[PDB]
């Protein structure tokens, strides 16, 4: 019969050979399944090779062996090497490279986008081949893959790597004769890719390892796409915030692209493409308990019992205010008004307007590597003083409802009321058409006290059929 | 002892010359009141004017003296001098000059905004002619003035001539020079200025003859700038809708901006302005109801017991909906969406998100010359489709509630209660920064029933003073 189902596992998952162990433990609870193993680097490795990246630009050439994130990165591997018992030999080469790549970095005190991408894949480089060995100790045979080196084909830029058609044939060719001749749980890469004309080492950009897996899935037309979690899949909130999250047993590939990435994190948009085109659905599952269902996300879903799904909260967020008269009936304003954020390298999030203003948040910090500062922010204010009216507000929150739209109103009218109980005034409101995201602008002290009501009102009171029928 | 006050009269209130000897009536109502008088055009004469162009362009020279809008406004004018009982000269001229101009267009089959501005000035041309030379007729003492002829100095483009700042100085002293030597009452036209460097006759754009009316404010420093209607100032919603429309009697300027160009039809928020730095309260008046106090706007207004302030309505909208999973931390998505629209001469209204879509709605046609054609719109969708998959939805309206921003919330919660009610489902939500003004797109069909349950709720349910105290 074959190859079976595409198993994503994220940093933390694999963050230590204990975790590790997991992992494998789980391979082996399904033997009656033959999966493909989708890995990320071992947990905070890729954001360590990116800060040892920027430190080597101005520490020095003498001193580039130094840089902390690179000995964190080295002891981590030596050591998880020596726990699970595997050939240092390997792992040792990829090393001795890294610290190379690094004291390159140092010497021309210069890192491009494409070397950039070339230093990450070092992390998933790295995972893949302590697991895949790992699991030849243990007696599962298995096979290491690098996506670049397989037929994952993309275009030449580089933070953001654009899948190519021509990848589905080609992994599939690649991973089928491979399988056929003899049989070994594959082991790819995560957020990795080709390039198509400078064959140079890429990155998938956002929803990485996710991508990897669903293009696997769509590639190889297998009946499921499994990403893995810590949680009992998508929850109604996030349990950090409130302790009473429950899981959401069904979505729709159009809820989870406003939800599963600022809610779960996992799933970004872009991911799940790849598994809309080839009608695979894509589940959830918690590694603390992988005989649960989870959450099966799918084209369709039974919404007769379905009010509110889940409350989503962005923090720490920035807001500006763009004023001015005439824009009533002028055309172009909005395309000057954004303009100057495409010219200051800005990613603006969620938008809505009045007669005279338009109103704006910038993407929350942590889609990023950094948060904005004081320059940057006065520079946006001035170049937009110019046409408008500008006024800049910190410290907000937003707060989204992700809803079964046949119910707004009746949504709408229990949320105010929650808000209105505690004396809460949303400052900005923004749903678009007939979408199942709705956005409140409030502040970042108060968010987590609304998410709380705003939970106990729509999951813990039971039943919601107040419902006019007949 | 000098002039105490600028009155503003529409088309409509000068439409024949029965509903002049009523504005006349009006001036001789506050004989303890120097007024300076600025007049439109007589009642959809400027709206003739510039159907009578565009028909002029493609009709032949020999026929351009029987174009319909031509003939209406030689009738109009010629028989309101007749029964005003006015010497027929003055008007006689104009006429003559009007039919040359459309000779003219007719014979070049060209008509740049150049000519277009000089074609509607003939209307407020003639309107103040007649109505000046009429007071003189019956005791009162009056001089008629151009705009452009006594300091309304003005930018160069001119369907939309912005007020420079040299008018205020420059009209105080024409104004005040006339009135030492012998006391008159001006009668100004409304909708035009001289441009700068052209010497050419230009029209203010949007903000029309209310513009004319506040900028003599400022110039003059007068008391307050009041505007006449028909009404009794600015009501809780459009009385076309629903009779039970109440007077409105205090608001802000930031209300009068989300408001009153759509609500009432007048004060563009563009022609506030004058009156916002000259810090002058405006008036809207009832001419059938002259004593009355109408509503005053002012920079503040005492909000206590405020709660709702009114109902907005637009009719017949175009809603277009752009999605893209690719817009989740891109920068530049929003950039070259509206530019799209700027390339192709589209000014949009009202605006929101989602994580992956960006929704929007058109200016209201009324606002506009015309209605977009089917072609204008396949352009923009096919436009939009090179970057995202587009939706296309005619025959929406839009509901806004204007409203005490401390109240938001308990707004909501009854709006969207009496919504659900209804069985009503809001397609769109819009609310920028703290602002009064927030915006529901709802179908046409169930608009104005919406309409009506709304103003039920909040202005005829007895005082609303239910907040939360101790
Ligand atoms: C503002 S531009 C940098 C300035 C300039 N365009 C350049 O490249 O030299 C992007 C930087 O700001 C950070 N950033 C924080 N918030 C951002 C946002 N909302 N949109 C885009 N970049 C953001 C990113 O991590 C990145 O380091
Ligand atoms: C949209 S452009 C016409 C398109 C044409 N291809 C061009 O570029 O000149 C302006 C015309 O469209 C009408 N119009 C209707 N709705 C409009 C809107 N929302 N924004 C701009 N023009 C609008 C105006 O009356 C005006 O006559
Ligand atoms: N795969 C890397 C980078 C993030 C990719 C997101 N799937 C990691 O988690 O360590
Ligand atoms: N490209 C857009 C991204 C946001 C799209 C709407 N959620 C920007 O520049 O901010
Ligand atoms: N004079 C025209 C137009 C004035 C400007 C209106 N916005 C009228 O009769 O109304
Ligand atoms: N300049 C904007 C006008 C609308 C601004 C938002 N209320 C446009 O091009 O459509």
């Amino acid at each position: 019969k074959g190859i079976t189902c595409v198993m994503k596992f994220g940093g933390s998952s694999v963050a230590s050979a204990e975790r590790m162990k997991e992992v494998a433990d789980l391979i082996l609870t399904f033997p009656e399944e033959s999966p493909v193993i989708v890995l990320s680097a071992m947990g905070k490795t890729t954001n360590n090779l990116l800060l040892a990246g920027e430190k080597a630009v101005s520490c020095g050439v003498s001193n580039a062996s130094e840089i902390e994130e690179l000995s964190i990165i080295k002891e981590l591997h030596i050591r998880t090497v020596k726990e699970l018992n595997i050939d240092p030999s390997v792992i040792l080469t990829y090393l001795e490279e890294l610290e190379q790549l690094l004291k390159g970095i140092a010497m021309m005190k210069e890192l491009t986008l494409r070397t950039r991408d070339y230093l990450v894949s070092f992390g998933e480089c790295l995972s893949t081949r302590i697991f895949a060995a790992y699991l030849n100790t243990i007696g599962v045979k298995a096979r290491q893959y690098d996506a670049f080196e397989i037929g994952f084909i993309t275009t030449d830029d580089f933070t953001n790597g654009d899948i190519l058609e021509a990848t589905y044939p080609a992994v599939a060719k690649r991973l089928y004769d491979d399988w056929m001749h003899d049989p070994a749980v594959p082991i790819v890469t995560g957020f990795l890719g080709k390039g198509w004309k400078t064959g140079a080492v890429t990155t998938l950009g956002r929803g990485g390892s996710d991508l990897t897996a669903t293009t696997i899935g769509k590639a190889l037309g297998l009946k499921e796409i499994q990403v893995w979690k810590d949680v009992d899949g998508v929850l109604t909130c996030d349990p950090t915030i409130y302790k009473r999250a429950t899981p959401v047993p069904y979505l729709t590939f159009d809820e989870a692209a406003e939800l599963a990435y600022f809610g779960a994190q996992v799933l970004h948009p872009q991911s799940m493409r790849p598994a809309r085109e080839g009608e695979i659905p894509v589940r959830v599952k918690n590694s603390y308990n992988p005989k649960a269902p989870g959450t099966i996300i799918t084209k369709t879903r039974d919404m007769t019992k379905s009010i509110l799904t889940s409350i989503v909260l962005k923090r720490n967020v920035t807001m500006l205010d763009i004023a001015s008269t005439r824009m009533l009936g002028q055309v172009g304003f909005l395309a000057k008004v954004f303009s100057i954020f495409e010219e200051l390298g800005i990613s603006v999030d969620v938008v809505a307007t009045s007669e005279v203003s338009i109103s704006l948040t910038l993407d929350p910090s942590k889609l990023w590597s950094r948060e904005l500062i004081q320059q940057e922010l006065d520079h946006v204010v001035e170049e937009l003083e110019k046409i408008a009216v500008v006024n800049l507000l910190k410290g907000r929150a937003i707060i989204s409802l992700i809803g079964n739209v046949q119910h707004s109103s009746l949504i709408l009218e229990r949320a105010f009321h929650v808000l209105y109980t505690k004396g809460v005034n949303v400052q900005m409101i923004s749903q678009g058409a007939s979408k199942v995201n709705i956005s409140f602008i409030v502040n970042e002290a108060e968010a987590e006290g609304c998410v709380q009501a705003l939970h106990k009102s729509f999951f813990e009171s039971g039943d919601l059929s107040e419902l006019l029928i007949q």
